[PDB]
């Protein structure tokens, strides 16, 4: 059950450009996030974007067509790791404005990932160019982290580069 | 849960803003319903250009035709926008935008192979061929070949092949 | 999902508000009674104005499909069917009972008159499909009964050689 | 179910309740974390009221919640009705120092009902974070936490998990 | 449903001639019966076969396969109604040998029946001439007496010449 | 569904050289048609078999390999069509050795049959050269037969060259 | 389905040392493959085997045991295709001993082929070299035929080296 | 459907060849230590051939199998064929020093696809056994078992999982 | 697919080796307690083997197989190899002492994982005196240790009583 206000609390957070990205990221998923990152532009193209994570992963076109519409956007996007972000969901936390990528204390962070044979592979290495990209590391650096199945913590994802900042409270 | 914007749901405010979204597996109802769209649009305004997001790995072949005539029917010019994927059906809608405004963004993949009676399906079949023979300016051929391969062309690719006109990481 | 347009109408409603009625999908009474709901509706605003009817549909239900057919000849409107798609079966059915030259199809549509209770009920109402089809094509019963048993589908070209259709546009006129 | 105008919950959210009643999922843990985002800027001073009655739910959306408590400005009074279960204990046991209560019949327990190395970090965090709200040894966190019982509301006042056990209004 | 052994109990019916036609006549059931009749013949195409027959009715081109059948050995063969016969399962009784079509006295017996248009018609164009065959009513007969949805007593059965013999106690 | 003695009795038919080809034809029907041939075919190389035909149909390739077994081996195969034979079905009939193919009077029998798109019309044409070779029409014959949604009885079947007899009772 | 008895059917024929590969090919298919490969091969370690294949493919692992198995025993294999071999299929067909890989004329061949991204494109590869090593064409050609989405006749599976003849009777 | 002969399997267990295919659970484990009882009862010096084609499976089943094949006397040749995931690779490295084979094509996987501290025993009762029968450090163990990916039979006879890679005897 | 030879586990049987594998309900007990009615009768004097590896069970079922164990003269000896949780442990400790066994990898629960309230507290009790009989504990350390959610190594078992030999080899 969604609660009202007197306006469902998902829609009165996008009032205030919050867009939240939640559970499996599928076709619908993305779908819906890029229809509000059209919104909040045409609404301003200079205003901040805030952007709450909370996402295990899911399919990988679904994730890189959110991708590619952060970055065609004027906007800066704050992006928020609360819960986790896994796989598909850790390359939008990456994929934020630099300096303004932040996590909270608790929270899990997961590169690794858990159609023909080429075309996967294909995916793939779009995907190690992306990390790269972003995070500053070595494709050879992305490819061994992404085959090795486990978390970092917040800590350990900011020096990687995947985030900027690991807050407790506002600055 | 669809988001609502102050009251509409966010695609019918997108509909105001004359964007039209093709998403997911393309049948019969998300055809009328996108056909529908079209119709409201050029009521608004026959000159106003269009804007088709394309996100979707392809469907019903006659429910695609559909969409795909209804697209050259009308007189507006139709800017048609790849985000994620365009598959199968979904690569001929993308094709058949107005020349010079076909785009796609950086990571999207974009596949012109295809994954009732064996004659029916092979008139089906030479009338997709015919279609993108049409829009990519590529001999028929050249279509035949390509649609045999079992892969999908990154979008530069695909403006190289005639599916596209640009590819954008940034507005123009 | 249906979108809205705004003072809210969601798509269809909007399209029937300019006298266009849809009947897409698998015909069946619920489907019937819509459309015969928005015929009475479109005739009690004018009995004069043209109603524009856009078909895509694979069939269904047989007297549904003439209970459809039996309320367009009924009210006295003018009605312009457009085949966007397909039509197959009791669409088709449909698609030929517009008003004479009337009758479209945009030119990748795909056009059926094949048809994928006791024995004997089931000859009549196929019986009564082949007097429909003579009346609005103009082609002899023998010909109409051949045709129904050839499982295969027409181009609008053919379509409207065989009587079916009157204009395959590409463009308006 | 739920009754209307405007359901009740909504009514109870213009007057600063937040419930988290259920089992705790991504999809609970999204909801309380909007809501306490809208009491903020309501007024980032003014208290806000969680009514928990949960037999807990998935570690990482507990965590999420917990974190967003802490990172509010906000004083968060905690009431356990019912009962507080694995995740539900913590974010009862995160409320503002003082503000920590339960009704007389309500059950409280800290045992819990991926990876082998990730379930072990997860399990370390839960140790902390109950130590730091306690104010108990790890020692004593981890070995109340294998015990696989309830406590009752005095119980978990004498642990550190609550400030004040109430029959009526103070 | 266990099946008891002396030989199952059905095997054992089959070594003293006698075949079970019984609930709803589909392909399986009727390749059974057919290879059952086949094995008699092969023993003797002399001595008499006997057909147990309580069937509702069932897939019309698999009852007139076993009609077909029964016609095409050398063998005569008794039909026994118990419980029922309706539809196909009356076509069946019907088909017996001459003088060797019988009914147990409180069986019920329904000869109404409960693909393209064409071929349905087809179909049961068949049906009236094989009860009219059996029968030795008119086709204008059949034809009326198969549109009404009711059931028949043994005796009128026997009126209407669909079985030989009512028999309460063996003669 | 219970076979009678476990010796069932399709066992003891494939004792006396009969092969039973019923219900939809898939993969494992195929192989046990194709395994009971070999071990047929090994007992005597010459004595003809039997092939008892009653199916709607089924998968192209499966009723392919059992057409190319039947021509494979030397033994001359006798079709029989009882209750029906459509689509593929019809193709096994019809394949039988010249002379001994044979349909029961009230059978029915279809050749209209109810992957990439140049694949399914490279199958389709080789079901048009197998039905020209064993039938003698023309090619363009079968495939305008082909198109018609309708059954042919067993005298149309015999003119039109998917068998050869129809018969009521043994010669 | 009724597996009809002489032994049943199946039984029967590997007593004259025919193993059938037929349906789809998972890990149980592929146990009792190599079970009656073992087996036949203690009977007689230079009689043939003949393999009888109607197949539209199956899981890559399991198909790459029965090929290991059929080139590990010293018995020369005859590989029969009817109806057809796909995918996996097909690797099997051409896995025969050279000369002995048969198709009856109206079956259908294709070697198109319809866990971490990795570890795909490295059994893909493995299953390139098998096709190269054993039809004798080259790995670009391969991987080129492997892309197109298509069957083959016979002849086709015959001039491109999956096959030696393509037989219309004994 | 399984062939007869005595069922096939049970015909190469007369051959003391025991089949451990797909996934390990409790009835898998049973039966196979039931087998591995009655083929050291007929001889406890003649070797066991051991054929390994499994996903992987329950670790404690995985650990009861391992346990048995410590226990028995016998001299037990392991043979991996297709692939060995998880508790697959586990008892494919427990066979006799020198008798740990796999064909060329197999897979090999030491990867794995209940209270948290219960979850960590296991998992370190892994590493002890992978570092007995490798001989590699624990270290390079739970270093290599993070890593979601599979070896060659080349690649996990230089880890220490086997001794021989055949094409043929 | 059960393998013959008798399939092997009535093989098993004929040695008097009992097997007690997975889940214990009503249908395993009733077809254990006639085992072992049966190697009772072929002779109440030569021992009989006891295989266990059960994550637990219906707590009646897992009593009336403890009873028969009791009440037959045999010596039995009892074998862990994988696991013996909750009512499986109860049946391992009771084997006659000296005679119960694990092998070195096995994992030991007591702990029971997760009828009026009255009844499960009087079947509670019932395993409370059965375990401290057999391991020779006080019932107050038996309580204590069933409410920790663990799992113990057969060395710590043995320690505790549940079990008298570790054995790597015969
Ligand atoms: C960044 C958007 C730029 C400026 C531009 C443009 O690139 N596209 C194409 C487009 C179309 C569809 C999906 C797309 C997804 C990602 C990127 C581009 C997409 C349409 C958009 N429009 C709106 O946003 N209109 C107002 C938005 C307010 C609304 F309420 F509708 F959300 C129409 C006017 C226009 O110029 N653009
Ligand atoms: C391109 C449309 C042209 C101009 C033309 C015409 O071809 N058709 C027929 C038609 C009917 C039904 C479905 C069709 C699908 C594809 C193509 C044509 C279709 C109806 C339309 N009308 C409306 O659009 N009316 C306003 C509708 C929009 C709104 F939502 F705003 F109401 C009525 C005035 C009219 O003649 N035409
Ligand atoms: C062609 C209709 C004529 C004029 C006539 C008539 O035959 N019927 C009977 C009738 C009843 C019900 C279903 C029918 C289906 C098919 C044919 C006739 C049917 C009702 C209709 N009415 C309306 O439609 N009234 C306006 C309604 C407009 C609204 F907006 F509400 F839809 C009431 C005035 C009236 O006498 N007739
Ligand atoms: C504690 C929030 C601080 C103050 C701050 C900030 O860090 N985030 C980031 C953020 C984004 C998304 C999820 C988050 C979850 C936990 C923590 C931070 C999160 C958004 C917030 N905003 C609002 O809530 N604005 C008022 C609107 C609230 C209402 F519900 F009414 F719409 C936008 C301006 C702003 O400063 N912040
Ligand atoms: C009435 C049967 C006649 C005499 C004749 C004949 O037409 N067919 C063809 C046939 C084949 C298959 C199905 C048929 C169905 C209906 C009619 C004929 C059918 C087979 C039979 N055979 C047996 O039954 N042989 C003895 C076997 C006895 C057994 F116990 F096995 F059933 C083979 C030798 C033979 O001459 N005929
Ligand atoms: C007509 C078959 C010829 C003669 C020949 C031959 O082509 N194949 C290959 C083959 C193998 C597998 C499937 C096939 C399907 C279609 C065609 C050929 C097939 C094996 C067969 N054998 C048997 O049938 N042996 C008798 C055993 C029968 C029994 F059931 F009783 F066990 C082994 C000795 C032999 O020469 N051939
Ligand atoms: C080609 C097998 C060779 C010759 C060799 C050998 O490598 N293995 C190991 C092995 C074990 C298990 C699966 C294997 C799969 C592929 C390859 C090898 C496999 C067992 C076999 N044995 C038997 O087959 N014994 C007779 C069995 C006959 C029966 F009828 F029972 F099946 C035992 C002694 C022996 O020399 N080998
Ligand atoms: C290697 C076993 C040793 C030698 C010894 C022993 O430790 N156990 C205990 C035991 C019991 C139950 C399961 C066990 C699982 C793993 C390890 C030990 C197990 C019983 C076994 N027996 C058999 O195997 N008997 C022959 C069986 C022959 C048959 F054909 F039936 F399978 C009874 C005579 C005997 O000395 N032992
Ligand atoms: C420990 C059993 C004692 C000795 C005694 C006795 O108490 N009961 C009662 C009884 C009945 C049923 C279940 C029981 C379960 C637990 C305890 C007792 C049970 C029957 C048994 N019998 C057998 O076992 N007879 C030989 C059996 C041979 C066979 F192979 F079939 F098992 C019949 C003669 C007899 O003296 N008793
Ligand atoms: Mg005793």
């Amino acid at each position: 059950l969604i609660p009202i206000v007197v306006y469902d609390i998902y829609s009165r957070l996008l009032r205030e450009r919050i867009v939240c990205v939640m559970g499996p990221i599928d076709d619908s998923v993305a779908s819906l996030v890029i229809a509000q990152l059209l919104f909040l532009q045409s609404e301003s193209n200079k205003k901040p974007i805030h952007m709450y994570i909370n996402s295990p992963g899911g399919v990988v076109t679904a994730g890189l067509a959110i991708y590619d519409t952060m970055q065609y956007i004027l906007n800066p996007i704050c992006t928020w790791c609360v819960g986790q972000a896994a796989s598909m969901g850790s390359l939008l936390l990456a994929a934020g404005t630099p300096g303004m990528r932040h996590s909270l204390p608790n929270s899990r962070i997961m590169i690794h990932q858990p159609i023909q044979a080429e075309e996967i592979m294909k995916l793939k290495k779009q995907l190690y160019n992306i990390y790269a990209k972003h995070t500053k590391q070595s494709l050879q650096v992305i490819e061994s982290a992404m085959e090795r199945d486990r978390y970092m913590s917040p800590m350990e994802a900011q020096e990687f580069g995947i985030l900027d900042k690991v807050l407790v409270h506002p600055p």
